[PDB]
């Protein structure tokens, strides 16, 4: 019986949460962090240990998962980054709002973005005031040109996360290491949904709280025991 | 020059504003040794440090001033590895100690000879000692043998087993052409500036680094020092 737990990074800042944050590296706000420091202490109370932990290379993750580490003294625990854990990539829509995504490319296209698993936003184009910003950033450097995403379908997103959680995170939790995750909801998507055996539809109707330990048990075969558990009060 | 090293050493402690022994007891930053690592790495930033890599030992002093580093500079994504290996030195039964409790218990003689020698260790933390269980029980020194988990060290003890992390792990980056940053404690970053120096036990001892202050290291191909340590900040730091 193995134990797994994710969380799931809060509240950004300049309210980008709301603005398809995606591949901009947005730190969290002081709520944000506030969020955390909840989780944090959720983890403390219940007496949790870690043998490793995983996150992407964004900050606002990242960022919880130090704020976590520290809430419950295991700042020693090694830390793996990886990207095939980062938010999902939203192409051209990124950092802009609800009504400004409305505006700028009609509600009948926007619904069937918010409605398809394999429809990818437009792409990130260089009169995007982040694509260079995200797209000649030092830490993609070692991805080749298919890697690096100019926008991602979740079923994109999902694709490039699982291959990451097979080779390295599986391993480990099978060796007996208890893992922590900490990531965005899209990734965290992923791998609840292989987690899970969920359907397309079923995935996107899913959407995981944020700043709260999600707690997973376990089988031999890595099958779930029963529904995810969340931590609190 | 071919390469470039930087090292941190942390600020005050918790146990340093009590002036207790901390060794291997996993003491925090004070608010003040935070500060200074805040300053240490608005200096890096300034001078525009890129990094591809980082190492720490697995004691919150070193790691949080390498976090507040890593922050500061906008390279929070790096890969971190630590390591025991880059621990402070262990004070044995020093641990938890102040200094009139040391004076107190040991004589003048005692102290001085501990503190001018190089290959002198203090007494073993036993396992009566009231920190035994913290430190030497602590689940993170779970796959170390019995003969790599110290009771108590001397200055070279602590470089004996600083190196061996140094020759194996860190050099093979450093020829691979990741920009190297090391934060860690005092006597571990000695065992590393005696290694890249040939500095004498006598030179090594003597010598005090900075606390928060980047030290760098311009190497030629060979991992030799081209020109003697700098460090980053203001003029007057
Ligand atoms: O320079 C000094 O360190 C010193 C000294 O040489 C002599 C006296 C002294 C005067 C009067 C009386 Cl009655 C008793 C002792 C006090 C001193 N300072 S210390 O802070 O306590 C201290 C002593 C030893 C270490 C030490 C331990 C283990 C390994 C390496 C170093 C660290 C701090
Ligand atoms: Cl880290």
């Amino acid at each position: 019986a193995y134990k797994l737990v994710l969380i799931r990074h809060g509240e950004s800042a300049w309210n980008l949460e709301n603005r398809f944050s995606g591949w901009y590296d947005a730190d969290l706000s002081p709520a944000g962090h506030e969020e955390a420091k909840r989780g944090g202490q959720a983890l403390r109370d219940a007496g949790y240990e870690f043998d490793i932990c995983f996150t992407s290379v964004q900050k606002r993750a990242i960022r919880t998962l130090w704020t976590v580490l520290d809430a419950i003294d295991q700042m020693w625990l090694p830390v793996v980054r990886t990207w095939r854990l980062n938010e999902r990539h939203y192409g051209g829509l990124t950092g802009l709002n609800k009504a400004e995504t409305a505006a700028k490319h009609g509600e009948a296209q926007v619904k069937i973005w918010r409605r398809s698993y394999d429809v990818p936003p437009p792409p990130m184009e260089p009169d995007h005031p982040f694509y260079s910003n995200i797209s000649k950033d030092r830490r993609y450097a070692d991805l080749t040109e298919d890697q690096l995403p100019s926008c991602e379908s979740l079923k994109d997103t999902i694709a490039r996360a699982l291959p990451f959680w097979n080779e390295e995170i599986v391993p480990q939790i099978k060796e007996g290491k208890r893992v922590l995750i900490a990531a965005h909801g899209n990734s965290l998507r992923g791998i609840v949904k292989h987690l899970e055996g969920l359907s397309e539809e079923a995935i996107m109707e899913l959407n995981l709280p944020t700043g709260i330990p999600i707690v997973y048990e376990l089988d031999k075969n890595l099958k779930p025991i029963k529904p995810m558990q969340f931590l609190g009060d």
